[PDB]
């Protein structure tokens, strides 16, 4: 990652937490293209030990450049905190607007962000690298959609965070049912399989005005939904339902491609 000054980076309002780091609205001063002095604004990462699996993942798909994925202007390793400074988009995480625009987004704008989400996905597959976190609050809103122009949506995919391969084990249980099974049993079986399962389990989210999944079980509740091979209760606007339950499939080798994904994602 290219290095930068902590000198050049001012904080602003704090966005918010993840695991294991908080999140600001920040101003990067910058030498852009031609010479010309920019002030840019930034998303700041700010990891709170961990910091080498948050860095590898980040910087590993930041090794591959496209349209549709998460743009990182490079990392502040300076004084005592590790920082990544990554594009700021303007409208934020879809969890939190699929939940403050419910009343607004219909089956088609849901179907454009599914095949855009699979489209990245696609991407990663072909070149066998392993996401690990998909889920609504890392689906980032590029633009909106403009019926009057007709443009689409434009979202593009967030960066993985920390492995689920390192994280503490009572973690790995809160994020079920992104996670699955075959992790849960045992981190170390992170696999391109995991992020099929995990996109059915986005799918639902999108499918469901930002609702979580699972949310009223606690973390014993959900060991047991997976012990016991429950699925996903369908979304009210089931559209995507059985797209959902064929990628939630409990026997990893069985969850379809992303190009079938795509085809199917077409066929509607
Ligand atoms: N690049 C970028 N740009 C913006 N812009 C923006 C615009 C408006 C708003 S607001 N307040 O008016 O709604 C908020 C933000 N946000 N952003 C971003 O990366 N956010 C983000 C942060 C953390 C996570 C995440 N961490 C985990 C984990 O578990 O580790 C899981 O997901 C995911 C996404």
């Amino acid at each position: 990652f290219h290095k930068i000054r902590n000198e050049d980076l001012i904080f602003n309002e704090s966005l918010g937490q993840g695991t294991f780091t908080k999140i600001f609205k920040g101003v990067r001063r910058e030498v852009g293209d031609y010479g010309q002095l920019h002030e840019t604004e930034v998303l700041l990462k700010v990891l709170d030990n961990y910091s080498e699996s948050f860095f590898e993942a980040a910087s590993m798909m930041s090794k591959l450049s496209h349209k549709h994925l998460v743009l990182n202007y490079g990392v502040c390793v300076c004084g005592d905190e590790n920082i990544l400074v990554q594009e700021f988009v303007k409208f934020g995480s879809l969890d939190t607007y699929l939940k403050k625009n419910k009343n607004c987004i219909n089956i088609l704008w849901k179907l454009e962000v599914a095949k855009q989400l699979a489209a990245a996905m696609h991407f990663l597959e072909e070149n066998t690298l392993i996401h690990g976190n998909v889920c609504a609050k890392n689906i980032l809103l590029i633009r909106e959609e403009d019926r009057k122009t007709g443009n689409p949506p434009f979202i593009k995919l967030s960066d993985p965070g920390i492995s689920i391969t390192v994280l503490p084990k009572d973690i790995l249980q809160e994020r079920i049912p992104w996670v699955p099974p075959e992790c849960i049993e045992n981190p170390k079986n992170l696999n391109l399989a995991t992020d099929k399962w995990s996109f059915g389990t986005t799918l639902w989210e999108i499918c469901s005005g930002g609702d979580k999944p699972l949310s009223a079980l606690d973390s014993q509740r959900k060991l047991q939904f997976y012990e016991d091979r429950h699925q996903l209760p369908a979304p009210k606007a089931a559209e995507l339902a059985n797209l959902i339950n064929n990628c939630m499939d409990y026997e990893p080798d069985h969850r379809p491609s992303f190009r079938a994904i795509i085809r199917d994602l077409n066929s509607l």
